[PDB]
């Protein structure tokens, strides 16, 4: 019933925007609308010896952030959008038709499988 709202951000600051953002979402109390918050980055594990392990991930969608929120209120989204639009980790939007950029189901499964949900 919900949807994956994806928005644009600053390159390099995205990783920092998550903390500054996630905090505001919990500080104000918006955990009821936002459920998931996956990052457009592929995971890759690499080990050489036992004891020490280093795992990294490649960002497929730069400056992109997929959030399975619930903006399906009625006309316009809830305060959740205001928080993100005001968070230090926000610059603007795609600049096409609307402010956000909801992904499609067929696309979500593809961006979620790479993130770390489906596999």
């Amino acid at each position: 019933s919900i949807e994956w709202y994806a928005v644009h951000t600053l390159v390099g600051q995205e990783e920092k925007a998550k903390a500054n953002l996630e905090k505001r979402i919990k500080a104000f109390g918006l955990q009821d609308k936002i459920f998931q918050v996956l990052i457009p980055t592929e995971e890759v594990v690499e080990l050489r010896e036992g004891g020490k392990k280093e795992v990294v991930r490649k960002k497929l969608f730069p400056g992109y952030l997929f959030i399975q929120m619930d903006l399906g209120d009625e006309e316009e989204p809830n305060e959740a959008w205001e928080v993100v639009r005001g968070t230090p980790g926000i610059t603007g939007f795609v600049g096409a038709g609307m402010r956000p950029v909801p992904l499609s189901p067929d696309e979500v499964r593809h961006i979620l499988e790479v993130s770390g949900l489906l596999g």
